[PDB]
DNA sequence: GCGATCACG
DNA sequence: ACGTACGTGATCGCA
C-alpha cells in the first residue's frame, strides 16, 4: 500500500529516502516527469510532478545534499530536472551502476533486471509498463502509480545487499568515488550540450550531394547499368557476377562488399574505387549531415549525447542520439564535419586534449615488462621500438612498411594477440603472423608473461579485473568450443587493458572538474570520447588551460611509467588539431 | 527486427 | 585443429 498523495507533507521529506522520478522518454533531454515515487521510514508516497515541482519544500529537500536519495539512473533524473531549473543533490547509491558495477553482462537497464539479481521480482519491467516502440505510452495513473512506488520500494529493498556485494568485491569506493562522481559530470556535459554550425553542415552537405551525384553517375557508366549501390545484394551482383571480379571469401551471404575486400579487389577494375568512394561520401551524408541535423535542437542549434555510463562490458562509456564519439577524423573530407562543432558562445575556443599510448602504457604498468617500461619512459614513438625490436634492425632501418607492420603488431598484442586475427588484419599467412608474435614475445618477455596469467588468472577466479577494481566476468575461459573460449581468452587480455585506460579517464574527469571550480574558471568540459577530453573555454582561460588540463590527466593516477597527454585547441573542433 | 557496413578510440 | 582481431552506435536494405 501507498499514499497517492495531493500535496507535499514534512514526511515526505525523511533525510534519506528511495526516489523515483519518472523520465519515459528514451531520449530525457527537456523530456516530461510523468511521476514521483518517494519511499522512506515514514511511508510510500507517490506524488503527481506538477504538484511535487512547484512546491519550495520539495524542490529544496531535492537540491539538498544532506537529504540522501537512493535511486536508479540518477542521470536521467539529474538531467531532466535540469531542464526545469531545478538542482538533484545527495544521491548516495544508483542502483543502476551499483548493478552495472556487480556485473555488466546483465545488462541491467531497468529496475527489475537489478532486483532480479538479488531474488526480488515484486517489480514490473519498465517495457512491461509502458510497451514497446510505437505502441508505447505512459499508462493511467493507477497503473502508474503502482510502477513507480514498485520501483522506490525495489530499491529502498535493495541498497544494502547491493552494498555489501560491492564491498566483498572491493568495489565499493568504485561506486561511491568514481561512478556516482562521474554521473554527476556526464549530467552537465550532456545538459551544456555542444553548438552546430548548422549553415556550414547544410553547405557540406550540398558539396557533398553533387560529388554522390557525379560519382554515382560513374559507376552506372563503368557498370553498364543503372542500379542501388546502397544495396548489398545488388552490388555484390555487379561486381561478382556481372564484371565477374574475383570472390575471395567465405559464407553465404552472397557475397562481402566490405572495404577490406574492395580493397584488394580494387586493381581489377575502375568501378572499385568509385564504390569504396561513394561509401565514403554516403555514410558522411546519411550519418552526419543529415542524421547530426534531425536532432540538432532547432531552437539552440545544440546537440545532446546521452553518455550511457552502464553499458560497455569494460567500463567505457558509449554515446547515443547523436553519438559524438566516432564523429569522422581519418580522412580529411570526414573531417571537416568537424568544422561544424563550435565553441557556445562568442570569444570562446574548443580545447581538446588526449592521452598519448594509454593502453600500451597501461600494459607496461601491469605487465611490468623491462623493454616496454624503457621505451616509454624514454618516450619513443612505440611503434618504431617494437619495429626496431621483431625486425632486429636499428631505428635508421625501420622502414614504413615496418612500422605500419609493427604498429598492427602492438594493435593485436591489446586486441589479444592471435596469428589468425593477426593474419586477417596484415593480409599474410598464419605462419608469417605467428613469427611475429613470437618475435614481438622474445622482445617483450613481460608482457607474454602477464598474457600468459592473466588468462590463467580469469579461469582461475571466473573474472578479470581493472586498476580500480572493475570487473568482467568469462565464463566463457573454460568452453571446450575453440572460438568461444577464444573469444573470452582475448577478452581476458584486453578487458584489463581497455578498462584500465576507461578507470583513468573517468578518474581525470573527477579531477579536472574539481580543479576547474577550484581555479572558478568558466571552461567546461563537454566531451570524452575514450582517451580525450574536449572542453570550451574563452578565449583568455587558452593559456591556463595548456597547463592545468595537461597535467591533471597526467597525474589522475600513478604508474610505472609516465603518463602522457597532447593538447590542441582552435575557433571549431576541427581545428583543435 | 537484423545483418552488413563503416564511423570512432 | 582451429579461425576472430578489442569496445561501441547509426544507417541502410531487406525480410
Ligand atoms: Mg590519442
Amino acid at each position: 500500500a501507498f499514499t497517492l498523495a495531493d500535496r507535499v507533507t514534512e514526511e515526505m521529506l525523511a533525510d534519506k529516502a528511495a526516489l523515483v522520478v519518472e523520465v519515459v522518454e528514451e531520449n530525457y533531454h527537456d523530456a516530461p516527469i510523468v511521476g514521483i515515487a518517494v519511499v522512506n521510514e515514514h511511508g510510500r508516497f507517490f506524488l503527481r510532478p506538477e504538484t511535487a515541482l512547484a512546491d519550495p519544500q520539495f524542490v529544496a529537500w531535492l537540491g539538498d545534499e544532506t537529504k540522501k536519495k537512493s535511486m536508479f539512473d540518477s542521470k536521467r533524473a539529474a538531467v531532466a530536472l535540469k531542464w526545469k531549473g531545478i538542482e538533484l543533490c545527495g544521491v548516495s547509491f544508483d542502483l543502476l551502476l551499483a548493478a552495472y558495477l556487480l556485473d555488466p553482462a546483465q545488462g541491467v537497464d531497468d529496475v527489475a533486471a537489478a532486483a532480479k539479481m538479488k531474488q526480488y521480482e515484486a517489480v514490473r519491467p519498465d517495457e512491461a509498463v509502458y510497451g514497446k516502440g510505437a505502441k508505447r505510452a505512459v499508462p493511467d495513473e493507477p497503473v502508474l502509480a503502482e510502477h513507480l512506488v514498485r520501483k522506490a520500494a525495489a530499491i529502498w529493498a535493495l541498497e544494502r545487499p547491493f552494498l555489501d556485494e560491492l564491498r566483498r568485491n572491493e568495489q565499493d569506493r568504485l561506486l561511491v568515488e568514481l561512478e556516482q562522481p562521474l554521473s554527476s559530470i556526464l549530467a552537465e556535459m550532456e545538459f551544456a550540450g555542444v553548438k552546430v554550425d548548422t549553415k556550414r553542415l547544410e553547405q557540406m552537405g550540398e558539396e557533398l550531394a553533387e560529388q554522390l551525384r557525379t560519382v554515382e553517375q560513374r559507376i552506372y557508366e563503368l557498370a553498364g547499368q543503372e542500379f542501388n549501390i546502397n544495396s548489398p545484394k545488388q552490388l555484390g551482383v555487379i561486381l561478382f557476377e556481372k564484371l565477374q571480379l574475383p570472390v575471395l571469401k567465405k559464407t553465404k551471404t552472397g557475397y562481402s562488399t566490405s572495404a577490406d575486400v574492395l580493397e584488394k579487389l580494387a586493381p581489377y577494375h575502375e568501378i572499385v574505387e568509385n564504390i569504396l568512394h561513394y561509401r565514403q561520401l554516403g555514410k558522411l551524408q546519411s550519418t552526419y549531415i543529415e542524421g547530426l541535423l534531425k536532432v540538432v535542437r532547432p531552437d539552440t542549434k545544440k546537440v545532446h549525447t546521452i553518455f550511457n555510463q552502464a553499458l560497455t562490458q569494460t567500463g567505457r562509456l558509449s554515446s547515443t542520439e547523436p553519438n559524438l564519439q566516432n564523429i569522422p577524423i581519418r580522412l580529411e573530407e570526414g573531417r571537416k564535419i568537424r568544422q561544424a562543432f563550435v565553441p557556445s558562445e562568442s570569444d570562446w575556443l574548443i580545447f581538446a586534449a588526449d592521452y598519448s599510448q594509454i593502453e600500451l602504457r597501461v600494459l607496461a604498468h601491469i605487465a611490468e615488462d623491462d623493454n616496454l617500461m624503457e621505451a616509454f619512459r624514454r618516450d619513443l614513438d612505440i611503434h618504431t621500438k617494437t619495429a626496431m625490436d621483431i625486425f632486429q634492425v636499428s631505428e635508421d632501418e625501420v622502414t614504413p612498411n615496418m612500422r605500419r607492420q609493427a604498429k598492427a603488431v602492438n594493435f593485436g598484442i591489446v586486441y589479444g594477440i592471435s596469428d589468425y586475427g593477426l593474419a586477417q588484419n596484415l593480409n599474410i599467412s598464419r605462419k608469417e603472423a605467428a613469427e611475429f608474435i613470437e618475435r614481438y614475445f622474445e622482445s617483450f618477455p613481460g608482457v607474454k608473461r602477464y598474457m600468459e596469467n592473466i588468462v590463467q588468472e580469469a579461469k582461475q577466479k571466473g573474472y578479470v579485473t581493472t586498476l580500480l577494481h572493475r570487473r568482467r566476468y568469462l565464463p566463457d575461459i573454460t568452453s571446450r568450443n575453440f572460438n568461444v573460449r577464444s573469444f573470452a581468452e582475448r577478452m581476458a587480455m584486453n578487458t584489463p587493458i581497455q578498462g584500465s585506460a576507461a578507470d583513468i579517464i573517468k578518474k581525470a574527469m573527477i579531477d579536472l572538474n574539481a580543479r576547474l571550480k577550484e581555479e572558478r574558471l568558466q571552461a567546461r568540459l563537454l566531451l570524452q570520447v575514450h582517451d580525450e577530453l574536449i572542453l570550451e573555454a574563452p578565449k583568455e582561460e587558452m593559456e591556463r588551460l595548456c597547463r592545468l588540463v595537461p597535467e591533471v590527466m597526467e597525474q589522475a593516477v600513478t604508474l610505472r611509467v609516465p603518463l602522457k597527454v597532447d593538447y590542441h585547441y582552435g575557433s571549431t573542433w576541427y581545428d583543435a588539431k
